[PDB]
């Protein structure tokens, strides 16, 4: 088998994106942000807190294929701050045309108030590796990882647009979705990421300094984190461009046009075009821009992010060994 299922960005920054998933029987289409990662598919649901939720829920109780996992709970806290928790049913779950049955749905006593505050995020579909599951007392398999017996190739991509939709496809590389050749380079998952080591990176038309850049594929992360030596190296070429305390982040005039960035994937090489760097006005109609390329030092990890990943078509090879694949498009 196969899905292919289409990606929205949320709003006019490309913060996230989400995607249409069918929870239990009938259907229930919900929003989810696919987010390689995390490895938990949870929802906005009837259970959670009236004044908590403004979304579209899930009822497991009116979802004849639902079942309650006895005994399960989970609790889950993102980098962002954000945070939810609850209990757990197991139900059907599609995207794309691919299903799969006993999938462990999250089901959302609670949510922080960033969740709420975000009427577009209906819930999370994680995708990175399930040992990172949140369910106790046993964790949960992720939904790609539940698919891939049926798979047609235990693989999915991502083809994420610069304000532009875009798809996520189980099972199958559409080879009209990029240009080249896809290179594939090694996924360590003894964090439970789709961990990797770039090779390197160059700076608008300057020069590709190799240097191990170990960091991961997340397509939940609105920019791209990396090494604040390697974020210094870009912003200099941008010559209004200032780091600002109380933004948060390197700040530059809208009006700029930006060097593209460039990252290394073994031999090969993925340009992100200057425009995907800026990421927008800090307010509408400021002369001001924030970055979309910051530096990871204050989360500690670096983050390939949708700034990143949406320069690319992505293949996460989930087979025994897995591999991580970038091709330009």
């Amino acid at each position: 088998s196969t899905g292919s299922a289409t990606t929205t960005p949320i709003d006019s920054l490309d913060d996230a994106y989400i995607t249409p998933v069918q929870i239990g029987t009938p259907a229930q289409t919900l929003n989810l942000d696919f987010d390689t990662g995390s490895s938990d598919l949870w929802v906005f649901s009837s259970e959670t807190t009236a004044s908590e939720v403004x979304q579209t829920i899930y009822t497991p109780s009116k979802s004849t294929t639902a079942k309650l996992l006895s005994g399960a709970t989970w609790s889950i806290s993102y980098g962002d701050g954000s945070s939810s928790s609850g209990d757990v049913y197991t139900d059907t779950v599609s995207v794309g045309g691919l299903t799969v049955t006993g999938q462990a749905v999250e089901s959302a006593k609670k949510v922080s108030s960033s969740f709420t505050e975000d009427s577009t995020i209906d819930g999370l579909l994680g995708l990175a590796f399930s040992t990172l599951n949140t369910v106790s007392p046993t964790q949960q398999k992720t939904f790609f990882d539940n698919a891939k017996a049926s798979l047609d190739s235990p693989v999915f991509t991502a083809d994420l647009g610069y304000h532009a939709p875009g798809t996520y496809n189980f099972g199958f590389i559409d080879t009209t979705a990029y240009t080249g050749s896809i290179t594939y380079t090694a996924v360590s998952t003894k964090q439970g990421f789709w961990e990797w080591t770039s090779t390197g990176y160059a700076v608008g038309s300057g020069t590709f300094k190799s240097t191990s850049i170990d960091g991961i594929a997340d397509t939940g992360t609105t920019l791209l984190y990396l090494p604040a030596t390697v974020v210094s190296a870009y912003w200099a070429q941008v010559s209004g461009a200032k780091s600002s305390s109380s933004v948060g982040g390197y700040v530059f005039p809208c009006s700029a046009t930006l060097p593209s960035f460039t990252f290394g994937v073994g031999s090969a090489r993925i340009v992100i075009p200057g425009d995907y760097i800026d990421f927008g006005p800090i307010s509408t109609g400021s002369s001001s821009c924030f970055g979309g390329i910051q530096s990871s030092a204050g989360i500690g990890i670096n983050i390939f992010g949708d700034v990143a990943l949406k320069a690319a078509f992505v293949v996460f090879n989930g087979a025994t060994t897995p591999t991580l694949g970038f091709a330009s498009k």
